[PDB]
C-alpha cells in the first residue's frame, strides 16, 4: 500500500465519491506512539494557548520532529492529489492544530468548519489515542453529509486519519468523551478562496 | 416448528389498542428461534443467489420469509377497520434488507411524507443474538406530539408495527456489523387511491415521443 | 428564440448550474391568453381545485399546445438534463388555487424517488402583481446560500429538480390564481419505483 | 467543604459562567444511602412514578434533609445568584423512572415564565454505570458552542437554569432509575405569574 | 347598540365543527363598528390611566372590554364538551395588549407547550379600520400535520379561536404602526388541576425561611 | 444631535441592550446622494471583484472621497465606544464592503457573520438607495437575537446606518428583493479575536 496509491486510488475517489476518507494504520503502531507521547510532552511545558486545551505547531518546533513528520506526512498525500480534489486548487495548509479535549462529558455542537468561505477546503484529522476504546470511553465524531440519507460516527481510533470537505457540505457533531484524548487537526486552502478571502483586510 | 400464533386474541386485545394509543408497537419472540434462525439462512442466501432485495414470498429459497409475510398478514387481517380509521386493502412486496456494518447511521426521516398510501410500516429483525449494546443499530422513534421518544433494539425474532406518516420520525443508529431486516408496508384503501391519481406511487405515467409532427 | 436554442443555449446549463430555471413570454400574451380562458372555462363545470388533462380533451387543445412545447424542450435536453433519461411525463394539472389568505408548507414534491425529477410550471394569471396579490412561489436551493421567489408572472415557464435539492413554500394569494403543472419521470427511477408493488 | 464555601466559592461563579453546575458527593454514601432506602421504600406502596414529598412526612426524614442542605446552599447564593431573588420552592418530587428504553425528548422546564427559575436534581443510583444503564441527561447550554451529558452518578447534585437557556433531553435508560427533583421559584417572576388567574 | 349574537347557532353549527375539523376558527364583525371603536378608546384609554394589561372586565372605563369577554363566554358556552374532548371550567383574564409598530415580529413559539391547563387561546383585534397589506402585522399559524399555513389578518372588529397547544404553532409579522389586542385563554379542567400539581402555574409554592437552626 | 453623544447615549446603550442599533439620517441628504452616486460610478469602470456584485474600498481610492466620508465618520462613532461595547476591545476594520445587491427575487439565507470567531465582533451597514419604498420593492434585513422572544426587519431606508454584533448572538436572512440595491458593510475587530485568529497560518 504505497504513498501516491493510496492518493490518487482510495483518497481521491472516496473523496470526490462521498467526502469523507478514513485511514487506518497511517504511521504504524512504533512511529504512532512516539507521536503519542511527543504530544503529552506539549501538555506540561506550556505554551499551549486557548477546559478547551489547543495548541498550534508549525512541524519544526523544539523536539516535535515526529509531529513534523505527520504533518509533511499528509503534505505527500494532498499534493498527491493536486487537481483531483473537486475544482480546488490547494496550495497551503494552516499550522497542526494539536488539541487536547477535554474528556469530562464535554461536547461540542454540529457546526460547519467554514461555511463563510475563509479558504479552509479540506479538514485532515489525525487520532492518536492508543487503545481508546470508543465502545466505554466514547468521543465519537459524527458527519452528516448535506444531500445525503446517511451518516457516519467516525471513531477516534488510535492511528487513523480523516478527511474530509470543510465547506457546509459536511456539518458534524462530536459525541461527548469520558476520558482524555487527543487529536491532531489541519486545514488545506484553495488557492482562490484563500485569497478572495483576504481582500477583506488590509 | 413454528411458535403458535393466536393472531385473533393478539390483534384485537393487545396490537389494535397498543397501536391507537402510542402509534408504536412491538412483538417479541414473534416465530421462535427455530423459525428465526431458518429467515437468518434464508436471507444469507439471497446474499449470494446498503443493498436490499424485494420478495413475493414464493421465490424458492424463501419459504420460511414467504411465511413470516403471511403470519403479517395474519395480524393485519384480524385487525380489522379497527386499526386507526384506515381501511387495510393491500400491502408492497418485503424489503429484505442488509444493512453494513461501517459505522453508518439513517438519518431523521418519514416513511410516508406524501401520502402515497402507506399507513403502517412493519419490521422483522433476523439478526440470530444480536446485543444492540454491544454492535447497535438501534431505531430511534420519535412519536409526534409526545413527551417521550423510545429506543428499539432490532432484536432477533423481533417484529414491529407504526405508522409510517408524519406521527412517527426516526433514526438508526449506526451499527458496527453487517445487520439484517425485513419490511412491509401495508397500505390505506384511500390514499393509495388518490396517490395513484397524483401519481405519487410512480406506476403511472404518459409516454413522450422521440419526436412531433412539425406544425 | 427557436426552441433548440433556449433549451440548450439557455435551459440546459440553468437547470445545471441551479437546477431552477425561469423563461418568461413562452407562447406569448397570443396563445397564453387562449390557453387562459381555457382554463378559467374549464373550472366552472371554496378550496382549491385540480383537474388532470391529457390535452387531447374537447377545449382543451390550446392546453395539449402547451404540453406539446413542453416536451419539445424535454426533447432538445434529452441526454444533457442533469444526469435524467427523461422517459415519460404526467397528465396536466389544471389546478384553480382559492386566494382565500392560506399558502402552502414548505415541502419537496419527490422526497422517496416516487421517479419525478423535473418540475415544469406555467401561469396563466394576467395583470398578476405579486406586490398586491401575493400567491409567490419560495424556493430553497439546498446547498446555495441564496433562495427565490418567483412570481406567477403570466405567460411564465418554471423548471426545476423535483428531489430534496429544491424545498419550497407557497406565499399566501389574495386573489383567485391558476397555474398548469406538470413533472418528467427518469427512465430508470419510475420503473425502480414500480418494482415494490405486487404483480 | 462546607456550605458557605461550596456556595459563593464555587457554585455561584459556576451558575454565572456557565448556568449548568454538577457536586459530586453532596451528602455522602453514609446519609446517601439512607434518602436512597427512604425513596425506594416510599415507591412501593411499568410508566414513570413521581410522589411529591414535603420532608416532614414519616419515613421521609431524610429527604427532607437533602430538601433543607439543599435551602442552605440556596441562601448562601441569595442575591449573588444569576439576577434571581429566590424565595419559593417546590416540594421535593421524588421520580422513578422506568428504564425500559424510552428517554424523553428534548425540551425546557420553564419556557412560559411560571416563575421557576432553577431546576435542582439529586441522584440517588448507587453503582450506577452510565456506559451500561444510560439514562443519561444530555444539556444544550444556548449560545454556547458545547454541550454536556450528566451521568445520574449515585450522591450528586446538579443546579442549572431552567428558562430557554438550557434545554436538554434525557437519555434512555435500561434499569430502574430514580432522582429527586427540586425548582426554586424568583420572587417577582412567581408573582407576576399568578396576575394572570382570576381571584 | 351592538350586534345580535346568536351564540348558541354560532358555536354549534359553525365554531366548533370549525375548530374540530381545521383547529382554528375566525369570526369577523363580531360586535360591529359601534362597540368595536368603542373598544378602540376603552383600550387607547387605559394607555393613559411592549406593554400590555390584564382585565377583569369590572374596572371601570372598561365596560364594553367586559362586554367582549362576556361574549367569548357566551360563545365558549354553549360549545358544551363538543368543543374537542376539553371541559372548559375556567379562564385567564383578559389580557390587553399594546403592540408596537416599529418592525417588531415575534418569533414562532406554542402559547402552552408544557401542559398548563390553557387549552384555547381566543384573540380580538380592535384596530380601527386597519390594513394588513399596509402596516403588516399579520399572525401566521402552522396548524401541526397540515398541507397549509394561513396568514390570518389582524381586521377590526375580529374574534380568533385556536387550540394552544403544539397544535398551533405560529408567528406574528412586523407591524409599523401600533397595534392593540386582546387576548384569552380558555382552561381544560383536567389539565389545569395536574399543572397546579406539577407547579407549572406558579401559582403554588413553599416557603423558604431566612435561616435554619444550625444542627 | 453630536457626534460623541450618538455614541455613547444612544449606541453603547442601545446595544449593549439589544445588540441592534439603527441610526437614520447619518450623512444627509446632499452627502448621501453624493455617496449615492459615487458608487454607481464602480458599477462601470470596473475592477468589481466576486449576481452578486461587490467590490473592496480602502476609503483613499480614486475619486471615492465621500465614500471614505462615511468609512471614517463610523470609525469615529466606533472609537467613541472604546471599551464600552461588551468586553471587546476594538481596533482595526475590515475594508468597506461596497455592495451592488442583484434585486431580482434573490434572497439570502440566514447566517451568521462570525460563527468561527474569525475576529469580526460589530458588523456596520450604511444604506444608499435614495427612495428604497421597502413595502413595494422590498429587500429588509431580518435578524432573530439568539435567546429573544422577538425578531426585528430592518428595512435599508436612504441614508440608514445599522449597527449589530456578528457573532452567533445575532443571526440574520434578507428577504429578496425586485429592484437593484446598493449597500456598504464593514467589520470591526476584537483585538484578541482578531489575534487569536491568526496563530493559524504562518
Ligand atoms: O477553528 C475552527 O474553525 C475549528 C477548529 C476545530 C474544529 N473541530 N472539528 C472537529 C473537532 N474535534 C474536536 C474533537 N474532535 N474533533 C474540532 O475541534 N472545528 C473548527
Ligand atoms: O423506502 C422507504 O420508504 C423506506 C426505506 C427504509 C426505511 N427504513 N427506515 C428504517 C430502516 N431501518 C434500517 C434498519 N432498520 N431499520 C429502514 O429500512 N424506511 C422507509
Ligand atoms: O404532489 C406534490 O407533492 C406536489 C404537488 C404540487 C406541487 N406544487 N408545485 C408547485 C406548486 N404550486 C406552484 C404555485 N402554486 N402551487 C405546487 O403546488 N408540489 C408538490
Ligand atoms: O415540568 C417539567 O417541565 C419538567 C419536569 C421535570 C424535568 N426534569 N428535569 C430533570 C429530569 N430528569 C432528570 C433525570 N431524569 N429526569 C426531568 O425529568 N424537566 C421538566
Ligand atoms: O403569555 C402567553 O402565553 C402568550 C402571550 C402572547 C401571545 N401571543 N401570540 C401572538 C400574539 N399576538 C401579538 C399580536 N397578535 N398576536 C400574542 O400576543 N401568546 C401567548
Ligand atoms: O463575508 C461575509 O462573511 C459576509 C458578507 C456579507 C454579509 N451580509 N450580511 C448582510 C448582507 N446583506 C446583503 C444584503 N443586505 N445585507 C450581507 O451581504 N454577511 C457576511
Ligand atoms: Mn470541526
Ligand atoms: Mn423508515
Ligand atoms: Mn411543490
Ligand atoms: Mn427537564
Ligand atoms: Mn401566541
Ligand atoms: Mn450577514
Amino acid at each position: 500500500l504505497p504513498a501516491l496509491k493510496l492518493a490518487l486510488e482510495y483518497i481521491v475517489p472516496c473523496m470526490n465519491k462521498h467526502g469523507i476518507c478514513v485511514v487506518d494504520d497511517f504511521l504504524g503502531k512504533e512511529t504512532g506512539q512516539q507521536i503519542g507521547d511527543e504530544v503529552r510532552a506539549l501538555h506540561d511545558t506550556g505554551k499551549f494557548t486557548d477546559g478547551d486545551k489547543i495548541t498550534w505547531i508549525e512541524g519544526k518546533e523544539p523536539g516535535c520532529e515526529t509531529i513534523g513528520l505527520l504533518m509533511s506526512s499528509m503534505d505527500d498525500l494532498i499534493r498527491h492529489c493536486n487537481g483531483k480534489l473537486g475544482s480546488y486548487k490547494i496550495n497551503g495548509r494552516t499550522k497542526a492544530m494539536v488539541a487536547c479535549y477535554p474528556g469530562n462529558g464535554t461536547g461540542y455542537v454540529r457546526h460547519v468548519d467554514n461555511p463563510n468561505g475563509d479558504g479552509r477546503c479540506v479538514t485532515c484529522i489525525y487520532y492518536l489515542n492508543k487503545d481508546w476504546d470508543a465502545k466505554v470511553s466514547g468521543g465519537i465524531l459524527r458527519i452528516f453529509p448535506e444531500g445525503k440519507a446517511q451518516f457516519a460516527d467516525i471513531e477516534p481510533k488510535f492511528d487513523r486519519l480523516l478527511f474530509f470537505w470543510s465547506d457546509r457540505r459536511n456539518p458534524h457533531e462530536v459525541q461527548p468523551a469520558y476520558a482524555t484524548r487527543y487529536a491532531i487537526t489541519v486545514w488545506y486552502f484553495d488557492a482562490d478562496e484563500r485569497a478572495r478571502a483576504k481582500v477583506k483586510y488590509l
